């Protein structure tokens, strides 16, 4: 038993990361097969950050202008181009650590966890979650670009995030693998705000499953509710609605305490009206959503 | 900037977990150079757990009794020997994913990253602290004994920790990789309870001194105090005393913050004796007490 903030085992994607240097310019890169994926604005210097025009300044450069780096060993770069955010280096050598891969863009809500690295060395692993608003809680430094997040199902690294940016509130911002960005953002070296963040409710309700698996069930009641009533409700609390997938992936803790979906909704409906009178769930006061319904099943049955 | 639970990357650890069978008794094994390293209850039945006599039931068994598997390969046990609470196992290959590494006891306070594991296949990975009543708040099921809990320094391994119980509360106990308990525990299987718990204060004071470089400062005050008056309000709200040493250790966060630890505690004693009053600290509503104040300048610098 005990419920933790769990990150999967790292050792797979540690060995995909590279360091990647344009010019003075040093950043984290993945290096997968014979490609290695990093942060286009790599090529930028200080001046063209205000404003640039990636198109162009990688017109400018050549193959011979990249500096990919396993350790101290040098991958020599034979080709390269510009997917959206994220620039694509051809390498000579096939990666001999490339696991079982997918890229796959998570939606919001979804947990992944993060390889903080610098100078393509990782240097920690933390669990993070896919904010409403697009961005992350996460915890990164000046030269942690580069730094990928990621799933593992069975023995394939589904990678999801790759980190760009920090938001001036502290929080931060990325693409996907194919370089698209997360929420409104832009590599741009501009202050940019994003929208007002809400709570993630089918976490929530995850944790509410797992508080019934472990005992605590006070705040269960009679009562029931639509889908669309409780969205309503939910928006007014600053909570996200939810959707279908959102009740269908809750279905294994419903079946394995009992509670129905929309019961446990009428449940978190009424602890959202009425408060917690004081009284707590698995010892917290507030209410947890960084643990998605599967997070919930791994630590409560076990997986890989 | 953030702030994070953040455990060391433990792949140099998953190269050597492995799977340890014993009659229909299966748990993890850590294999470095040509030894394999697991809890001795592997050893045991059912009926050994309550009261085992681990010499006689070790000296009772041969090396063909004992399975090593490293994924899909067989490892053929050419030795067997028991270290206190851990068996260590000699087998015929020596693994070639061994990283420099060290066996280390810590002390209490002192975190770690902790691979869990099942049936030698790393599941999980999280950040722990060694309690001062000697448990750690963990989150291990069935078939995770011989999971490890290490540090990294530059590129060396430190294993400290190996998981072998948990009690009847929830927390879980275990042992150095020398097969010495932290704590009173044994291992048997009984129901076993722990000492009272105290709040680790240094690492308290560590984690204010992370928020406050992340922005939040509304717990913050004019007052300064002095060491033993603190000390005298920490232990009656069951915290841990302070020393000298752990005022010096906190000594670069205060620099980057410039705030003196002794106007910290200051502020730290009105949370303890006011409460937080409804606030969060860090997106947290109670005082956290699991990052020394190296892990702090890790993850702030
Ligand atoms: C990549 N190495 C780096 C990682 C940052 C620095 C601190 N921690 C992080 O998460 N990324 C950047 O520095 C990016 C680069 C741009 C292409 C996106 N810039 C920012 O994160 C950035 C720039 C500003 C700014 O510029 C005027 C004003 C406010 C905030 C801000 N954030
Ligand atoms: C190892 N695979 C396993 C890990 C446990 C199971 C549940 N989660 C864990 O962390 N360890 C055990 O099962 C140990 C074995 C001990 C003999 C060394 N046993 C316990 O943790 C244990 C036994 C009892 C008990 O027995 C009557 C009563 C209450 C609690 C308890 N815990
Ligand atoms: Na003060």
């Amino acid at each position: 038993s005990g419920f933790r903030k769990m990150a999967f085992p790292s050792g797979k994607v540690e060995g995909c990361m590279v360091q990647v240097t344009c010019g003075t310019t040093t950043l984290n890169g993945l290096w997968l097969d014979d490609v290695v994926y990093c942060p286009r604005h790599v090529i930028c210097t200080s001046e063209d950050m205000l404003n640039p025009n990636y198109e162009d300044l990688l017109i400018r450069k050549s193959n011979h202008n990249f500096l990919v780096q396993a350790g101290n060993v040098q991958l020599r770069v034979i080709g390269h181009s510009m997917q959206n955010c994220v620039l694509k280096l051809k390498v000579d050598t096939a990666n001999p650590k490339t696991p079982k891969y997918k890229f796959v863009r998570i939606q919001p809500g979804q947990t992944f966890s993060v390889l903080a690295c610098y100078n393509g060395s990782p240097s920690g692993v933390y669990q993070c979650a896919m904010r409403p608003n697009f961005t992350i809680k996460g915890s990164f430094l000046n030269g942690s670009c580069g730094s990928v997040g990621f799933n593992i199902d069975y023995d394939c690294v589904s990678f999801c995030y790759m980190h760009h940016m920090e938001l001036p509130t502290g929080v931060h911002a990325g693409t996907d693998l194919e370089g698209n960005f997360y929420g409104p953002f832009v590599d741009r070296q501009t202050a940019q705000a994003a929208g007002t963040d809400t709570t993630i409710t089918v976490n929530v309700l995850a944790w509410l499953y797992a508080a019934v698996i472990n005992g605590d069930r006070w705040f269960l009641n009679r009562f029931t509710t639509t889908l669309n009533d409780f969205n309503l409700v939910a928006m007014k609390y600053n909570y996200e609605p939810l959707t279908q997938d959102h009740v269908d992936i809750l279905g294994p803790l419903s079946a394995q305490t009992g509670i129905a979906v929309l019961d446990m909704c009428a449940s978190l409906k009424e602890l959202l009206q009425n408060g917690m009178n004081g009284r707590t769930i698995l010892g917290s006061a507030l209410l947890e959503d960084e643990f998605t319904p599967f997070d919930v099943v791994r630590q409560c049955s076990g997986v890989t």
